[PDB]
């Protein structure tokens, strides 16, 4: 940076506090991710000055020529991804990607069928805080108590029973492929609309690494920040039939103007997320995440489901009589970052929790491999049985250290 | 840039190409300003990383201590800005500010009283086709009929016959001073709540140019863009007593992540504004729409309302025998932007209409002054007054390329 550390030092002070942080810790939000320079670059373009409401071609505002060959590109370069038949690349996050489309085809108070939140469905999936909870008559389906697999048959059953207008599938904390055909099979037998909200599995599904819901879902929505490694932003994908409502409902509906300039840095992650390499980087994503459960069961944790598909993990901590919230705080001494997180039928309440979530997508941008996995497990290991000891969590707090560099 | 060139041409061609546009056209869209190089440089941070749910000091996830920070800078430099109790400054867009407030104080099919979209007020201020006039039920006050400006009498009897939950003062394309202690008497004797979004305005009420709303209103909200000069996204202001359910209401009522890259480009937007310097460029803002306002009438122009108290005018060419599309699309042709806009009992239809909408603030930016103003309003004369003469549009052509170099 050259103007903002002259113009505005105490902000420049924290943001510089924050890269150093970044570069510091171990990563393991599973949600988390490092961009590149040139995502960064696009986010920091003078396309924030522009207002472009509307759509590429048919916008409100004259002199569009421009962010319409950046939004374009990123609509164009969505479909060549996930095999779309159209993208909606204006949502400012993953909450309003999710919210216009249940404006597309919900009224108030109709019947939602969405996964289980204490099992891994995302507050946005009928929170009764949140406004899907509040506007919508959310009802959910469950994983199997043993497996932690999503129960199909209790999908099918709540369907049956409940006769909602939309079912939901995808989640925020589950570790292990989602059947999209079946899903699809339930909403035809109950005449629901199928949503795939793929935010935490989207760069793996353009990996060929998840199987793809484009095909089965009448809508997908998604993060373009988690596994897609993308800037902090939404999009909406679906078929040619529901195009011209999607658009509608993100602007007019719920939105004004888009942010051009994260819709050029959404652009920007597209073209890596088509390159060759970024596919081999989401296997070792994916292996990463195997490798880590694997070394995390060899040092006696259980993983919720008995361990991953994907990019995420979920550990159960009652074999050690830790709560997620004791077991989240002591990692944060010694730069581990986790978060505590609910597993499938948890004793605990959602602000303590029985488990951490945790996911290799940032760690395996940093360059992380197999021998970094079975290290952070020996890491993890040794803080969480010894909880207690000082001397313990400073070797822990150099080993971490001697990771990161 | 460095990165983006070699990472992605096209994307960066597209930018490129934007960037020289904004140096060689006049933007005359009210809504539009130019950021500094220090408020793009914190957008484009490594601060896109970060997921940081929740509030300063009460996040959901770890690590933030550094990011909490840039909020807070953030929020209390708004409330030295605008002497606020409490700010929000996580919404997305001023679309999602308003959002939240009416989530906060409504409920689904409430009565809301709000401006005349015909005559000012905006989209999210009761468009049947956004989610306010979906999930709301809004009534509208107008303008006189002559004078254009707010009808005071007409808001107290729309409130008091319809009896609304919450009363919205503020426009989009009203170019005199709104009378907040006017609407607050009205809300007071009906019962309302007040919110009063100042999104166009902002700049101009933190200069201590137009009446600040903060002392009437319970709830403030605005885009951090338009006359603050700050980067694309919301805010929200409101008194002590409102500040956990407006929380509440941004998150996790309608967001999730907040975008921290462009919070800390917000904290440094307000840090610009509380300086000496901002408020000599607001003036000019209003100097230069007053020299405007009275340029463009020596050159025989109706304006609604008959000139302008703030940043913004509006050309009323039913004198001309022109529509605003008309207008719009020759101003194109030589290199000016202006939008097309209704005005007050516009005849034509708002995809039409019978006006044009001019604001100084970003011409301000880049330096014009009083003379500018002059040739601004002799060039758009010699344009209006001669739509079928290639010659006049070529000298106007020209005269727009002096002016910008």
């Amino acid at each position: 940076m050259k103007y903002l550390p002259q113009q505005d030092p105490q902000v420049f002070a924290a943001i510089e506090q924050e890269r150093k942080r970044q570069h510091a810790k171990i990563e393991l939000i599973a949600s988390e991710n490092f961009v590149s320079r040139a995502v960064m670059e696009a986010q920091g373009s003078v396309l924030t000055n522009k207002y472009a409401q509307g759509y590429p071609g048919r916008r409100y505002y004259g002199g569009c020529e421009y962010v319409d060959i950046v939004e374009e590109l990123a609509r164009e370069r969505a479909k060549q991804l996930f095999g779309a038949e159209h993208a909606n690349v204006q949502p400012h996050s993953g909450a309003q990607a999710n919210m216009a489309v249940y404006f597309t085809v919900l009224e108030h108070g109709d019947t939602v069928l969405g996964m289980n939140l204490s099992h891994g469905g995302h507050l946005t999936h009928g929170s009764p805080v949140n406004f899907s909870g509040v506007q919508y008559n959310f009802v959910a389906y469950g994983v199997d108590p043993e497996t932690h697999v999503i129960d199909y048959d209790d999908v099918r059953e709540k369907a049956r029973l409940h006769r909602p207008k939309l079912i939901v599938a995808a989640a925020s904390a589950y570790p292990r492929i989602i059947d999209f055909a079946k899903f699809r099979e339930i909403a035809d037998e109950v005449g629901a609309y199928l949503m795939v909200d793929m935010a935490h599995i989207a760069g793996l599904v353009a990996a060929g690494l998840h199987p793809n819901p484009v095909p089965y879902a009448h809508f997908v929505t998604t993060t373009t920040h988690k596994t897609l490694r993308g800037p902090r932003g939404g999009m909406i994908l679906c078929q040619e039939q529901f195009a011209k409502q999607i658009d509608k409902a993100i602007f007019p509906g719920i939105q004004g103007g888009p942010l051009m300039h994260v819709i050029a840095a959404k652009a920007v992650a597209f073209g890596e997320a088509l390159q060759d390499d970024f596919k081999a980087y989401a296997k070792r994503v994916v292996d990463n995440a195997k490798r880590l459960a694997s070394a995390l069961q060899n040092e006696g944790f259980t993983l919720v489901s008995g361990g991953t598909d994907n990019h995420l993990l979920l550990v159960d901590l009652r074999p050690q009589q830790l709560t997620g919230k004791t077991a989240e705080k002591v990692l944060d001494e010694v730069g581990i970052t986790v978060n505590k997180n609910t597993i499938p039928y948890d004793p605990e309440s959602p602000f303590v929790t029985s488990g951490i979530r945790i996911g290799t997508a940032a760690v395996t941008t940093r360059g992380f491999g197999l021998e970094e996995m079975d290290e952070i497990a020996a890491i993890i290991g040794l803080v969480l049985k010894n909880v207690g000891s000082e001397q313990a969590l400073e070797e822990a707090r150099q080993r971490v250290a001697a990771l990161t560099d």
